């Protein structure tokens, strides 16, 4: 039931995308690491719900790698969120719901504020408004420390669960061990400042709901909640820390559900 | 240069106290372990920016354990204020900088609330708000498996550091052994329920500095972020969980002298 496929847009990028179901639009958007097989049970648990259900991977970043290197350098969320706007033009979906973690955090904001004929809601996890010069520094590395580093990073400081993110195999950490170098020098240092939260006005009374991860340290997204609390958004939290998609894929999916039904019913 | 005596409140209770220092008052209440050592580093260090530091075991924890049922069954942040403003009284303590974590959070800001003209200001740390079954369940087991699922609890998870925590010493520990019990019966069921945060207006405006672990998991006191928030306080985080001036004392003694600092130049 679940297509698997690729296509081209007129900015260079050449997809790869899955697409499972029937009904109003939700679209996956990956965290910074661009690998959609980390949606692959949610995907199926989320169409049978009464959806069609689109992700992709990221430019640059596994099976969506052809690429120019403007789409995967010097990264920004509004960069990210013509790219996304890009697939669902050649997908023919006119409105979506949208989820994404991290930069796919930002991207999704970036969607609803700047596309908002396009975004029925945008459900936003662990934004990242802030530089980090300890992955920051990562860029200037050989590729194989970079993912050296970073596998580590993944598996046991933000996984939320680390049964679950080795399940994912060998054959997506073989992805991802490609990717972490191009998100490293094309990432961490661009994302944060362009977070499209320095104007909490703009996002007041917006179709907007905000979640951190209930195990990750209070550090990490204080300044989400905060923000949230600021422009009356609704924040709350999921288990897990930054891929409750992998860690919790069951809550997960039901949270992306029961949300897209509250905003369908808010819309009638 | 430390005071180390006892004092009797005419309430029923004799407190064991410690003073160091002159000048404007700061006064450490502990958290609900009740154990006043755990800031014996932290007074020292306070003391010699220039001000007179209070602390004490709470009633029936500690070197404070001659008191009536009543202070330590049924515990709610309104009694330990009215058992706090006792023993400032006794002591001849007029106006007081308060510093409380956890059902001490609660203590200091039902100081500030209902002894306005006694409290300086109030910094409040990671406030109970929640009934946690699995804590509220511990009351019901013997005294030796209450002690030894709490000390592990603090041990292992929420110290916010094991070596710190460990190098409190023997004796301390010994008289955490028999507080656990105490603290299991008296507090967990109660406190939550008696958080002065109901009103948020009430906070608005109040010389309140509020902080949260930086270690602690985000679900811990995600509510005390956004309450901090609606209602305008400062909020802010410290290294470690639950017990910085255990984990961090410097960092917290810093915190403590400059947050007085602070109240003392805006009062003027
Ligand atoms: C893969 C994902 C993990 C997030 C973990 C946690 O949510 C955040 C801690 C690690 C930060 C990751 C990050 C930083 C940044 O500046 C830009 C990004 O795209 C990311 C990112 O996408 O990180
Ligand atoms: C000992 C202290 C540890 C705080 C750990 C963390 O700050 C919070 C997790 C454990 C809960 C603490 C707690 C709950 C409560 O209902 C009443 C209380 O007096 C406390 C309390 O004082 O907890
Ligand atoms: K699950
Ligand atoms: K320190």
């Amino acid at each position: 039931m679940r297509t698997r496929s690729t296509i081209s847009t007129p900015n260079g990028i050449t997809w790869y995308y899955e697409q499972e179901g029937t009904g109003p639009d939700i679209v996956l958007v990956p965290d910074g690491l661009g690998e959609c097989q980390m949606f692959d049970s949610s995907v199926s648990q989320i169409a049978a719900q009464g959806f069609r259900v689109t992700t992709f991977d990221m430019p640059g970043m596994s099976r969506s790698a052809k690429a120019p290197a403007e789409t995967y350098t010097e990264v920004t969320a509004q960069k990210l969120a013509s790219y996304v706007i890009s697939i669902l033009d050649a997908l023919d979906i006119k409105h979506a719901t949208v989820w994404g973690c991290s930069s796919g955090a930002s991207t999704v904001v970036a969607l609803l504020l700047g596309y908002p004929d396009r975004i029925r809601n945008a459900m936003c996890h662990e934004l990242p408004t802030k530089l980090l010069d300890h992955l920051s520094n990562t860029a200037v590395l050989e590729d194989e420390e970079i993912s050296n580093i970073l596998a580590n990073v993944m598996l046991n400081d933000v996984s939320g669960g680390s049964e679950a993110w080795q399940a994912l195999g060998v054959e997506v950490h073989a992805r991802l061990h490609k990717n972490y170098p191009v998100w490293a020098r094309g990432y961490p240092r661009t994302i944060p400042p362009s977070a499209p939260v320095q104007d909490v006005e703009a996002l007041r009374g917006k179709p907007l709901d905000w979640t951190v991860g209930a195990a990750t340290p209070t550090e990490s997204f204080f300044d989400n909640i905060v923000t949230a609390t600021k422009a009356g958004v609704n924040i709350g939290l999921l288990p897990g820390m930054a891929f409750p998609y992998v860690s919790h894929p069951d809550v997960f999916a039901k949270y992306v559900v029961e949300t897209t039904q509250k905003h369908l019913w808010n819309s009638s």
